[PDB]
């Protein structure tokens, strides 16, 4: 129950209007380059990064200094999702599956449709959130520091860089009123509970991400329900099918809640009804590293929630994605 062991890793997704930096944030944090990568230029499938909360503390120890921040998740799962308008269907999904979430706002643009959309996700579901304020290196004469602390960076800005900020991000609390949210500059933000809390930061430069990241391991721990700190029934979904050199057709799949383990009989939903079979290879890429990117996969004897696993099994061929995932118990 809530036992140290058994603890759960939880969900994050990023959501966000179109081109506002979504991936390019992940791809800092990770230090890779998917988003060159991306075919059309645009994200058009469901991603999932698997964060060590070891990487967490490191990629946050210049805003906690002191060390007195508490880190109580084992990990986190972040979920990127497109931005263009036509997958709301995919952008659903993702919403549906985190427990937590970054909202992606350009601060040179403001919210704009699909962060409307996305609001709705996360009022609609009751989803915690914060705001990544991005791409604050276009404020003009914005003088950088790079994977700094936004507070210790806009200390340093001349005063027209400052004042251009608090335009902007006068704007955007007055944009976000208008939309049913009280929003806060997050160290300005007195009721966690019921303001939004909003983060400035650079996918270029990586400024404000220590910040953010440590809000969001906040969400978990302050926000999220606390029974989700801990590993419950199991509960899986499969994100795509595809065929693997070698591992025939697989599944993409993000465990959500529970533990899956090699040899576990298995069933989800093919096109004309349930597949039945049994987990024959349970992979997941590298730690820090996208599930959707080909590269050579750990293998894993069982895989605890949350994390983006790839199942190889027979008989995988008609799957469809979205569909949830069962295990099957051998006495009937
Ligand atoms: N100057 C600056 N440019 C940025 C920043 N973040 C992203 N960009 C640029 O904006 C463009 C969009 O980045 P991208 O990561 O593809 O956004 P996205 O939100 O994932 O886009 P999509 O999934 O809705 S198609 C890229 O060309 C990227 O270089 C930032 O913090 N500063
Ligand atoms: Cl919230
Ligand atoms: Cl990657
Ligand atoms: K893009
Ligand atoms: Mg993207």
């Amino acid at each position: 129950h809530m036992n140290k062991d058994n603890l759960r890793s939880p969900i994050c997704c990023i959501l966000g209007h179109v081109d506002t930096g979504k991936t390019k944030l992940l791809d800092k944090i990770r230090q890779t380059n998917v988003q060159e990568g991306e075919a059309g230029g645009i994200t058009q499938q469901i991603g999932a990064t698997y964060f060590p909360v070891e990487a967490i503390k490191q990629k946050t120890a210049v805003v906690n200094k002191d060390g007195k921040f508490e880190f109580k998740v084992p990990g986190l799962l972040i979920i990127d999702t497109p931005g263009h308008e036509s997958f709301s269907n995919l952008r659903s999904r993702g919403s549906s599956l985190c427990n937590i979430a970054i909202l992606v706002v350009d601060i040179m643009h403001g919210l704009e449709p699909q962060t409307i959309e996305s609001l709705r996700l996360l009022r609609e579901r009751k989803t915690p959130f914060v705001v990544a304020l991005n791409k604050i290196d276009r404020l003009y004469g914005w003088k950088k520091i790079e994977n700094n602390g936004f507070r210790e960076s806009f200390a340093l800005q001349n005063k027209a860089v400052q004042n251009e900020f608090r335009n902007r991000l006068d704007q955007v609390k007055l944009q976000f009123a208008e939309q049913g949210f009280n929003s806060e500059l997050f160290y300005e933000n007195k009721n966690f509970a019921r303001y939004v809390s909003l983060v400035p930061t650079s996918a270029h430069t990586g400024e404000g991400i220590p910040d953010m990241l440590k809000l969001i391991v906040q969400l978990c721990q302050e926000r999220m329900a606390s029974s989700l700190m801990y590993l419950s029934e199991l509960q899986a979904t499969v994100l795509e099918v595809k065929a693997i050199e070698g591992f025939g057709v697989t599944i993409d799949v993000i465990l959500s809640n529970g533990i899956l383990r090699e040899g576990d009989r298995i069933v989800l939903c093919g096109l004309e009804g349930p597949i039945k079979t049994n987990i024959r290879a349970l992979l997941t890429p590298a730690p820090m590293r996208e599930l959707r990117i080909k590269g050579q996969y750990i293998h894993h004897k069982e895989v605890k929630a949350a994390q983006g696993v790839k199942i190889s099994a027979p008989g995988l061929e008609g799957a469809i994605a979205g569909s949830r995932l069962l295990v099957v118990g051998p006495d009937d």
